[PDB]
């Protein structure tokens, strides 16, 4: 049958008598349709009609299966490798002459950018009541935190992204630090990502600042400005008992960076700071782990060695190290009334996972649907997480080594806390899954581009629809009924291989059980 079309979506090609080789219920012949948004397969040869509907943005690669030298049944066809923790395989009849046409169209519309075409987000013409782009207001988010105040001021030094182009326009720094100062520190911190305020404790004033690695290099080069800057962060605390710096990386990776120009804050250089390594691996290790998870989870799980196989992917270990890291950060702020500086190498992957998770543990606001959206727009989008690069939107280079499931791990971690505290969050699992589905779909412009500056030049608010516009207009679907009965507004999940579950709802949701 015909695939329901969204305003702006059009059919680009369709093939009759194509067979979908379901790993769960056997071959099924029907009609394959390709639009500028989805891949839609439907067969009336079953009751109810078998339907397969996936957004094209989830396709990684398209492979031709079989050739002129193939006889087996359903041996000639196509297979789409998906970001969805699944693969879709279809069989075509050579005499039907549809494969090539579908292959080319799948290649064309699933990878529009590689073909001088626009991401569907720019074609989507739907209109919603609520406007997701007006949801997050920096100046106001800060006002809610009580910023600025006597210890922290707002600067405009980067209002034109001149200080750091992968940072937001407004930045909160120590009240006693001048702009010419920031410029000096911006020179010592990789990519100019200087330490800037992310969150402040409502009562004690302990702060969570974020940044990238210090350009220390093989020779212990220092920065009077950077050192003074961190000192200023400490002098901003009443319970002024030193300051903690959480370096996301394993000790050996931090040293290896020092060898290439980066590094970490030494004991000698920063006398009033204690640095802790959190052992969270790089994007390459994370991509490799997810790959292994997919192999054992789809299509058929080998039950005899599920646990040992899961252990070998290390996926849950990474989820654990990330949560445990966020925990260490929240605890030091809450209980230790101590300020913490968070960084890694570029301060836009692991650093974003840590700040946002600790903030979810510390600020109940972020646990509300609107609060979470603000969290994502704040710590992830505005701060420079390279979504476009990490997901590879509309780009056919499936082997790109910059692609890594960083935001997915984050969302996975948020889900874990949701399992351990069923009444603490106003949103539900469906809300997180939806966020992950649209992270790949490219229906909304929310997760496009690699920095705030970029999203400004592309004028996304005026050319694309915000995912939040869709969500906030049907909150019923994304509202958790248990929310509202949680007094203690500080969460402390347990980061253990015994308390963390593999998110079956996302990684294994395709089996018709």
């Amino acid at each position: 049958e015909e695939p329901p079309l969204l305003p702006g979506e059009n059919i680009k090609d369709m093939a009759k008598d194509v067979t979908y080789i379901c790993p769960f219920t056997g071959a099924v012949r029907g009609t394959l349709t390709v639009t500028n948004y989805r891949l839609y397969f439907k067969s009336m040869e079953r009751d109810p009609p078998f339907v397969l509907d996936a957004s094209l943005g989830v396709i990684n690669r398209v492979e031709k299966i079989g050739g002129a030298s193939s006889r087996g049944e359903n041996s000639y066809g196509l297979e789409t490798v998906c970001k969805d923790i699944r693969n879709l395989r279809f069989a075509h009849k050579p005499e039907g002459r549809t494969r090539r046409s579908i292959f080319e169209n799948l290649m064309k519309y699933a990878f529009p950018v590689s073909n001088n075409l626009p991401l569907f987000a720019f074609e989507y013409k739907e209109v919603f009541p609520e406007n997701g782009w007006k949801l997050y207001d920096p100046l106001l988010e800060y006002r809610r935190q009580g910023i600025p105040n006597e210890s922290w001021r707002i600067t405009k030094i980067n209002e034109r992204y001149e200080l750091c182009d992968t940072y937001p326009a407004l930045l909160v720094v120590p009240a006693n630090i001048p702009d010419e100062e920031l410029k000096r520190v911006a020179s010592f911190r990789s990519r100019g990502r200087i330490p800037v305020l992310s969150w402040i404790h409502p009562e004690s004033q302990a702060t969570i600042t974020r940044c990238s690695q210090p350009m220390v290099g093989v020779s212990g080069k220092r920065s009077k400005e950077d050192e003074k800057y961190l000192q200023a962060i400490m002098d901003s605390n009443a319970q002024s008992h030193k300051i903690f710096i959480f370096d996301a990386r394993p000790s050996v990776n931090a040293v290896a960076n020092k060898a290439k120009g980066g590094g970490y804050e030494s004991e000698d250089a920063y006398q009033n700071a204690e640095l802790v390594f959190l052992d969270i691996h790089n994007i390459h290790v994370m991509r490799e782990s997810l790959r292994k998870l997919k192999e054992i989870v789809y299509p058929n799980i080998e039950e005899t060695h599920w646990l040992s196989n899961l252990e070998s992917t290390h996926w849950l270990e990474h989820i654990k190290l990330i949560l445990a890291g966020a925990l260490r950060i929240a605890d030091k702020v809450e209980s230790g009334k101590t300020s913490v500086v968070v960084h890694s190498s570029d301060g836009w992957d692991r650093t974003a996972q840590l700040t946002s998770l600790a903030m979810l543990m510390l600020d109940g606001y972020y646990r509300t649907i609107r609060g979470f959206e603000v969290l994502v727009e704040k710590e992830w989008l505005s701060f420079g997480h390279r979504f476009q690069l990490r997901v590879g939107h509309g780009d056919k280079n499936h082997a790109d080594a910059d692609r890594s499931p960083v935001f997915l791990q984050f969302i996975d971690c948020v889900w874990q806390m949701t399992r351990q505290f069923p009444t603490a969050f106003e949103f539900n699992e469906y809300f997180l899954i939806t966020i992950l589905d649209h992270l790949y779909s490219c229906l909304f412009g929310t997760f496009l581009c690699n920095s705030e500056q970029q999203r400004g030049k592309e004028n996304l608010p005026k050319r694309t629809v915000s995912l939040w516009s869709y969500i906030n207009s049907q909150l019923e679907d994304f509202t958790n009924p248990l929310y509202g009965s949680y007094s203690n507004h500080v969460l402390y999940p347990v980061a253990s291989m015994r308390h963390l579950e593999l998110w079956v709802g996302y990684y294994i949701r395709w089996n018709p059980r």
